[PDB]
DNA sequence: GTGTAATTTAATTTC
DNA sequence: CGGAAATTAAATTACA
């Protein structure tokens, strides 16, 4: 049950509003830059476009 | 959709017979189950995906 | 008590 | 076409 820092979670939602979907050479760029995994990116994805669901 | 139970464990059975599934069989159990031969492709197919994960 | 990460299961796109 | 590998959406389960 891992927890996302401010900074990531900036960057993250950046990512997202430019592009829903990130590509897979972005998505590791994303990921050693902000250090986490490419799994957390990828759930977090998943999690936030269920908030687009719901509209 | 939503599988019953029922519908797990006879998935189950005819996967723990053979892992691999003949048309002869997607119809068979398209039609005992209600379902299309498609939903039961898309169900061996995960299956197998499973195992191979673990 | 909400909010969200992580887990299943059914369905998809691409090689 | 059927299958393998990688993602996505939908619904639920556990930590937060």
């Amino acid at each position: 049950r891992t927890a996302f820092s401010e900074e990531q979670k900036k960057a993250l939602d950046l990512a997202f509003y430019f592009d829903r979907y990130l590509t897979p050479e972005w998505r590791r760029y994303l990921s050693q830059r902000l250090g986490l995994n490419e799994a957390q990116i990828k759930i977090w994805f998943q999690n936030k476009r269920a908030k687009i669901k719901k509209s």
